[PDB]
């Protein structure tokens, strides 16, 4: 944990001015730090505010130094910086450390080394779990369903079976992989289900949230690519694919069989149908409302933003009525031509 | 389990084209399927493409079978014939075999024949597990709760007290049901909790996906009809009761008291208002929002999709301000006439 | 059971009729019984009170000359009602004792009277207060403490480092204290930006069903006192909601959103994060929340339901709306 000021300079690769021997020992905010605290300014418009900060030192750049009223971390991007140091000073806990003795593992699970199961974890025959893997208390690991060294689930996840996830993922509690696709046949108005029997495939330094869903595959399999990030209480449809190092931010509903490609980035509530592809380097803002398939990269929005509710009531009511409007205007432009 | 190709025939009624012995370990798609795999065409487009197919069979149609390059299962509908397959063949594994010693089963729980209950999961007093009913591993079941015969829990799920959920139901893992509806009263401003003393009825075939929550009635009770099917992430509240035979795509938001006719559908990620009522047979497109009763069975859709984002600007901006655009339009009408 | 005149007395309500009943049990009008109190708002109800079989009705001065029934005259019946349903309630507690099968931290501090149910896991440091009840399945994670009074659940995840107040009462499967979505980003690459902040959950607040509450980056997300929030919501990192605040089902708030106190949002609502909402605003359903409140009232957004081939114009003549708004200039300069 504590760390002397000038090793954690040089694990930053920053610029140490002020004493190296300085114990630092975790990262606050501005607002919040004191002495033994590490923090960071983005905002240039803080510098007359740096003697009101108690940190024992402060990450900022080369512009910022002459400002500094502390020990200084001078580097080219605070905000990456910021990252690295809370991940060197990370006070969050593992969610378990050694095995249980009330976890119940099958016997033909397959453990790696210096693996963690928590409380009341349960473990399907078959599984395996890589090197380093850590699984939270009451987390459930269904038949076959294979685990990849670092990865770490929190507490009360469930993972159904033949699913597989790469190394160094992360994945919240409350979050469903795996389960039924939602397929049925229709018999006359009674719905027949469908046996999902495809997978999910989550591929390496995955990071998924909390409540969230991502269903297996019909047949073949739900993708998840390498590096991909995913928010709280979204839901993944079976046979989605998202490409590697897309973000997909809280509450997005994805339908089945939407492609999404590589270096997307999809706000918060957005809904995606299914059956079509987005392409690489699309940005879908908060609430998109996505009915078509996207082939260009670029940024795309819908909605029509709050209003007072008396001034929306008639925006809504004239909306609604836009055909009427549309042929006022062409009877108007009729008449204007002289027909 | 693999099966006899005449065998897998006879239970389908299919017309077998091909040599009855062939054995079938599985349900592949057209494009993944090898040989021991079954597979089927519902698109004539691919008839041109059999011949590039390694499936041990392809069920179709009569207008396919002359197309046909491997042994054929002839039917009038290859996609119902698919998903009954599909059942046949299934490789899903049940939620749990047997009674795990780590379940913590109240005395006075009553289990029918052949009830199995995963490892931890968690039986109060007074529950009536029917037969053949599965309980996944982490499950939750509350006092009194009674579970109809051949229903399955996948693992963490939480079943409430006095809930009743009818025969051959399947319920994904993370989904609630029966935590308190949204009742409060407002007192001077602070809210006083309304206990929820209704139950959840839940009938039979019914499916559940993943995370979704189904509140328990204040009063009297949300009733999910037989035969229902609900997505992943919806929220039903209290008093929620929803016909026969509806399916309720993913993320959907129920609010209190809405009543859904039998036979309706519910697009993905719509917004339903509640105290109210939606007629039988209605389909409600994907993010409907849907504010006031629907009283005539058909279609129905809102919002406006997705532009460039400078279109959208634009776009936004001017439906804003339409009362303007409404202005200047009566205001141009009145010069010219 | 209890008497009719000591269920008035103990509701402040004047009594009209026969004080010995015996009072069972609330039940909606409609399904009211002998032994039952029920209770009405609306003066609809007032022809077919005769209809109404419960013991005795909760109603206003102006109903009383259409009682059928011995009544309880209040001025605020459904703020009675709720009082009454609270006496007379018969949910359960999530559990009763610690259970064998619970595992808890030696080092855990419990108060008087806490109650843990089956398998629920209780990690290092935890403090939980008098009359506190863990459900079975919970898990509550490092040196969380839990206030006297609350009750969770079978299911409920908290992670470390959570502060819960008195009284707070949280549904199955909701998850407090999860991280934020907090990422740098190198060269494409997603770098994770550990939240060593925490939540800060006030007195008396209730949450639903899979609600998820992420912990702040640095400093915390705050849920004030009295806050109810609904199923299905999130509440990102670092969000801050005012006391008495309501969140109805399926709401989702984005990072470092301030809301005031005595708001109202309505469900499904989408609010944008690093703003503000003042006090005493209401957000009807489904609202998209892009900008600041800065004055109280009743805001709303969206184009609602239509017949599907009413849609499909509305919509396409929507998505082209600067053309018409081009076309009307055009035909002002012309005119
Ligand atoms: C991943 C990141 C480090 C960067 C990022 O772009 C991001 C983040 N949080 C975000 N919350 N909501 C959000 C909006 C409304 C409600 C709830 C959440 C976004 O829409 C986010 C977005 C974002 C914004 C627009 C388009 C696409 C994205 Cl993914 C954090
Ligand atoms: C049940 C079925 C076999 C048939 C079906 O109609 C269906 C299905 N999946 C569906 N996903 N989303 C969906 C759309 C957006 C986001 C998430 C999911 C629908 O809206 C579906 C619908 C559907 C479409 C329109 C109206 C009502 C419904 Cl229920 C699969
Ligand atoms: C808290 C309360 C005792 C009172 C209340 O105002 C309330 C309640 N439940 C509500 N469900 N949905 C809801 C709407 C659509 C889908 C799902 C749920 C509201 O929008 C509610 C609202 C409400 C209505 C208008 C504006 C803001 C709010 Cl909060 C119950
Ligand atoms: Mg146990
Ligand atoms: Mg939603």
């Amino acid at each position: 944990g504590s760390i002397r000021l000038a090793d954690l300079a040089q694990q930053l690769d920053a610029e140490l001015h002020g004493d190296g021997d300085i114990v630092i020992t975790g990262v606050a905010s501005m607002q919040s730090a004191q002495t033994g605290h590490i923090t960071f300014m983005v905002n240039p418009k803080y510098r007359e505010h740096l003697g009101l900060c108690q940190a024992s030192a402060v990450v900022m750049t080369q512009d910022d130094l002459p400002f500094a009223k502390s020990a200084a971390l001078v580097v080219k991007n605070p905000y990456l910086t910021y990252a690295r140091m809370a991940q060197i000073l990370d006070t969050t806990p593992q969610p378990a450390q050694n095995i249980a003795p009330s976890a119940v593992i099958d016997a033909t699970a397959k453990l790696g080394n210096n693996v963690s199961i928590g409380a009341n974890a349960v473990i399907e025959s078959g599984v395996e779990l890589g090197d380093n893997v850590i699984i939270g208390a009451g987390c459930f690991v269904g038949k076959n369903s294979k685990i990849g060294a670092g990865s770490r689930l929190w507490a009360n996840v469930t993972i159904y079976h033949e699913i597989q996830i790469g190394q160094n993922c992360l994945i919240q509690s409350g979050t469903v992989v795996g389960a039924d696709g939602f397929g049925y046949a229709n018999d006359r108005g009674n719905w027949v289900k469908i046996p999902q029997i495809g997978r999910v495939i989550i591929g390496d330094r995955v990071e998924i949230g909390a409540c969230t869903t991502i269903d297996r595959g019909a047949l073949d399999d739900t993708i998840i690519g390498n590096g991909v990030i995913i928010d709280n209480q979204c839901q993944i449809a079976h046979n989605v694919v998202i490409g590697d190092n897309t973000a997909v931010a809280g509450g997005v509903i994805m339908a089945g069989s939407l492609k999404i490609g590589r270096y997307c980035m999809i706000g918060g509530a957005s809904v995606i149908n299914g059956h079509m592809e987005i392409c690489d380097k699309v940005t879908v803002t908060g609430m998109g409302m996505v009915m078509r398939p996207i082939t260009e990269p670029g940024v795309y929005s819908s909605g029509i933003p709050l209003q007072p509710n008396k001034v929306w009531r008639k925006t809504a009511a004239l909306v609604m009525n836009i055909d009427d409007m549309s042929k006022r205007l062409k009877s108007l432009e009729r008449k204007v031509n002289q027909q």
